[PDB]
């Protein structure tokens, strides 16, 4: 076939919708930051670092992404789990889209080499105000576009929009994303679950059931595999690919639950849905929940969508 | 205090045992693979392989699944490095005798791509590496693979995750080394590494709970439901040994690979996985146990033999033993 | 400043028209080409060819440049040192634009690892006609973008077009073309002469003088310093950071030069002319030229005003 | 099959019954050239031009000065940046003397030409403490030389008594590779390289010969003139095509520009090991009996049958 970059394929869709360019600028500008976070997750001049001619990942992530997309000439406000107040752009780079984004997700734990990733999501400002953080709090419903970039055994960007979700490998031999996995969709049911069996002593009744549910499988079926990387873009990722279910509810030290709806929820949820399958958080659609803070926490179980309507089932023999 | 590379190191430390190079050629040689490997895991050249100059079918056998080329890569070094006269690999049913003209006196057991069963997903991966000496006198065969794990020389893994580290466990020491991809070399980022006393970290795969033997059963029960009051210990499993056993070297905690039914004697495999593993424990003031006995004082049957693998931080392991020790009759 | 890379210059430069896209999808194929000859330049997998799993450079940079020229759906006609006649693109994949390229200038000594290079100029299709080689033989002057890309100590894309002349490094890091210098002016005088003074013999009257009056200066001043590389894309490069000349005139074995007018001399003539340079046969203006041949040959003396014009004052006196 | 410098360094050692200091010297060296050749390449670019928002020559010294003192490998180091000879700390103290040019061609490193890193070893003379004098030993004495080439593609050329072999760099893994064992030149060449812009300054010696060959006598073909002025390139080119570089002596440099310990001594010895000749006119360059660290030196290096036919032009005019 002839390869499909990210490049020739944001250049292809906004050239068929006919648009400005601003929305291709935007991830021309974010792929840039996503090479640059990834070159420096690997490593590269570590040996600097150390001494070889004599002589801040989760920063410098944050730094690459709000430089790249403030020089885009096509964001106005700028919501990061790094910073507690949304960036507004300023007058003279300024353009018509809101993104949230997660820099480096799961560098919590990034002395172990776990797999880290980008979060991000870009909505359209629809007020007429000057903008504000208000911009930012619309629903998941509203996203233009969402996905995530993996820093794992090798880099991926999933980009999700309304022709559906798609899969670019980071080539770093020439710095491409090239398109390896084409409007890609989730299996109605998967044969994974992932969760942290630690909080199992603050864990709702209808979680501690539907996990039950998947060890000691009353219907005779096969008793499900467990993965929990401790990344959510490693996870969900996962979830994408084999199938089968994420979640991270609601336990104690967060009752609310841990992930933030803007730059972890929503981005994935709208990932899931693309590619036809399900994120809820218990009560309503993630995509549905219309926000009060830019760093809200939100409990999400998302994935296979047979797995995720099972879990809603016990959930409603158990609530209102 | 000054900056260190594994080829440096590896070449000094042989001249301060006043050695033969053999051991320290076979260390370069697998390293050299392990950089070759990190290459193609980063999908290197995945442009070629999807019309950047129009032409796939089967072009260089870069159509080699990454465990294959991987095997062939560790299988090719190891051999060209006149230090190895047997070879036990997770990809070869028998193992290979090394031909006359280049063969050494060490036996290198490995692990080529550990984890690829799910590398679709970009799961964290490795190649694990045991280094035995020749005890024997006949010609080279299968039976010099058969030593138990405390008459090991060397061990080690590399990591292909969010960077690419190679931990090399030796008689000094466990040393950990950063692949520094824009130069090609390994940095000395972390020195005589000891596991922490006791951890707050859990791994196993849990949707093996209905086939979970009594011990293993109390010993989770007691990390989610704390007896002392303390706080329940967090859970992690990716799903690749390499992954797992790094980070419980790194934060502390225990990784468990117990048995019955579908794998009953353990899955992992003792030769090349379960004792690679159980030596960088032990030398970083861990433990790693089968249960009954320690994983290094297991004498193997097969090259293929399974077994089982509770490993980590001390105090950890001992917690977990002492409920097996209830159970044990 | 705030950091700018090619591809962001390129996809604003072309929302400035409205645009069919077809120009900055070229630019873009181009650029990701440029990497892949950067790498295979820079020999990254040789360790496979001498035995790491135990199991060309022109052409393969041929290749590179038409599969990805061909893929963006925006060029007709491509004419390159490599293939002797045009080639016309498959219908389903044609646009408007045709465009003259030498893949890997120079590789006649990349055996001594000198300095490469890829040269290109784009036209627009201006015939009604069925595509053809004869869309090829537009003058210099209807070049709608020029440039080239040096693989030398780095790797630059150096790109011209009306805005004028921008130069990009690739940060190999990230595979990215950062902007490292923004409309580039040549200097007015140089201090380096660049020619292959082999070929003394059979040297034009004028080219004799003005290297008898650089080596032996009139107005009792230093003496120019002499750099030759070779190769186009380096000298024509140096010539236009540092200032000065760069001269292939005519000989015996090349009565009307060496240098090829559509996809060499006209390429670099435009970087010149875009950046306040000059570059000329000493007849006329490279660019004014009207092509009879896809590989018709023309001399050039190109670089820095003032020094092209005092050849050209030695040319009129001879 | 696959044959990499760390193999080469280790098999060679063992060959010459070795203790493994030079082993490691040249390993350590190896790892500095690669670390040059990320720098060179402009790997980092992006973060100097602002992608996160808020030295070569000198980084080059501190890379090298840094990883030869770490080998435990020398006593005593002489480069081109610092003017007094480094003596190592006595607690990684070694046997051998560097000499080396950390980026020979820094000068028009903006015009992106081809660099190198230049080096000489010797073992130290004294049994006692060292000094500069360790270093001032002719080239006669030394063990091992070579240049890294950082041009097209990244090549580190190793010279010793095994003869010359040459290493390219696979970026992708960080291993230079043994692609063309026990080189040897061509016992003739086409190519003749100097700055031609010295012409009025040139001793009537160096004007005859240039002359020859612009204008064969023997009704042979002229010569081809390069010199890209970094002599790292200009001397391996001389090393793969043949024919001869000259930076001879002027009336204004009587003893030449290019510098003996770390320039021309390292190259002749490459030459010499290469069935090739360097002379500074009057003696060979490997047998100048050094007096000053940064002592410059003429040098006409290259294939045999060419610097013997300078030779004999020089005793004409002696
Ligand atoms: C999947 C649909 C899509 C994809 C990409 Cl990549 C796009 N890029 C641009 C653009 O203008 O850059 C647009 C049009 C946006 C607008 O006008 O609503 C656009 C639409
Ligand atoms: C830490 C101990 C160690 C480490 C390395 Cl890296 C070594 N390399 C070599 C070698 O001979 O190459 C030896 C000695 C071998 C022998 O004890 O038989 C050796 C010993
Ligand atoms: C020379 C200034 C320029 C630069 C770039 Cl990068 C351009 N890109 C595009 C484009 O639409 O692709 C155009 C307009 C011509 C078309 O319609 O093809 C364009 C013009
Ligand atoms: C081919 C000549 C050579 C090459 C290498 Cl690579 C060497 N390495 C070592 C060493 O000391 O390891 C020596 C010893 C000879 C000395 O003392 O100069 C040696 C000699
Ligand atoms: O450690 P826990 O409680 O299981 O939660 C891990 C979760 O926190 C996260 O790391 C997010 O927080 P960080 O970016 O600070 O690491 C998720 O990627 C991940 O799902
Ligand atoms: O899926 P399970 O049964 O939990 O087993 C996981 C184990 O299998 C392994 O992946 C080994 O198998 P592969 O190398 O074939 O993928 C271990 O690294 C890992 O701990
Ligand atoms: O060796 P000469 O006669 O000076 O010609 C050199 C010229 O030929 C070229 O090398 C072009 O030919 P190639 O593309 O075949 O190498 C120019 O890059 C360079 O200016
Ligand atoms: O420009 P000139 O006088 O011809 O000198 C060029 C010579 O100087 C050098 O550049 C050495 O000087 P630098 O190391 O300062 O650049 C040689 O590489 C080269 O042979």
């Amino acid at each position: 076939t002839d390869v499909n970059t990210l490049t020739r394929f944001v250049m292809e869709e906004g050239r068929k919708a006919r648009g400005t360019g601003e929305l291709t600028q935007l991830l021309n500008s974010l792929c840039t930051a996503v090479k640059a976070i990834s070159s420096a997750v690997r490593k590269a001049g570590i040996a600097h670092l150390y001494g070889i001619a004599g002589s801040k990942l989760d920063v410098l992530s944050n730094d690459l992404v709000m430089n790249m997309l403030k020089s885009s000439f096509a964001t106005c406000v700028l919501v990061s789990e790094e910073d507690k107040h949304a960036i507004i752009v300023e007058p003279e780079k300024r353009g018509k889209y809101v993104v949230c984004f997660d820099p480096l997700d799961g560098s919590s734990n990034i002395d172990c080499l776990v797999s880290v990733g980008t979060i991000f999501g870009i909505y359209r400002k629809k007020s007429t105000d000057e903008p504000s953080e208000k911009d930012a709090l619309q629903p998941g419903r509203n996203l233009v576009a969402a996905g995530y970039a993996l820093y794992g055994s090798a880099t991926m960007l999933v980009l999700a929009m309304d022709c559906g979700v798609n899969c670019f490998m980071l080539d770093p031999a020439i710095g491409e994303f090239i398109l390896v996995d084409k409007d890609v969709k989730i299996k109605k049911k998967g044969k994974i679950y992932s969760l942290n069996e630690g909080y199992a002593r603050d864990f709702d009744p209808a979680v501690t059931e539907y996990i039950q549910r998947k060890k000691f499988p009353p219907d005779n079926s096969a008793p499900y595999g467990a993965r929990y990387v401790g990344s959510m873009v490693a996870d969900v990722h996962r979830t994408l690919v084999y199938g089968g279910i994420f979640l991270y509810p609601a336990n104690k030290k967060s009752p609310n639950g841990k992930l933030r709806l803007l730059y972890e929820c929503n981005p994935m949820a709208y990932v899931m849905e693309k590619a036809g399958g399900m994120a809820t958080t218990g009560k309503e659609a993630v995509l549905d929940v219309i926000p009060t803070d830019i760093h809200q926490r939100a409990p999400v179980i998302l994935g296979s969508p047979d797995d995720v309507l099972e879990f809603l089932k016990v959930y409603e023999k158990h609530s209102a």
